[PDB]
């Protein structure tokens, strides 16, 4: 409600251990901890790209033109602008 919650890619990569699961959908960190079983599909399918690159594995699924907007109420941030100043050249590395 103020701020970008710019989360570093290190931070997000921890979030798949037990409960806390975040999933990234076009330079946006979506928190889906309270959307695992609540997701109409299963649970583990979100976890398949927890703490990283869920983009390609989400837009491709082509959800709808109503539900993908709903994700915005679950945006907890986006890629930290240091690292994301570097997407420009992926050369990611590393």
């Amino acid at each position: 409600d103020k701020d970008v919650k710019y989360y570093t890619l290190e931070e997000i990569q921890k979030h798949k251990d037990s409960k806390s699961t975040w999933v990234i959908l076009h330079h946006k960190v979506y928190d889906l901890t309270k959307f695992l079983e609540e997701h109409p599909g299963g649970e583990e399918v979100l976890r398949e790209q927890a703490g990283g690159d869920a983009t390609e594995n989400f837009e491709d699924v082509g959800h709808s033109t109503d539900a993908r907007e709903l994700s915005k109420t679950y945006i907890i941030g986006e890629l930290h602008p240091d690292d994301r100043s570097k997407i420009a050249k992926p050369s990611e590395t590393l």
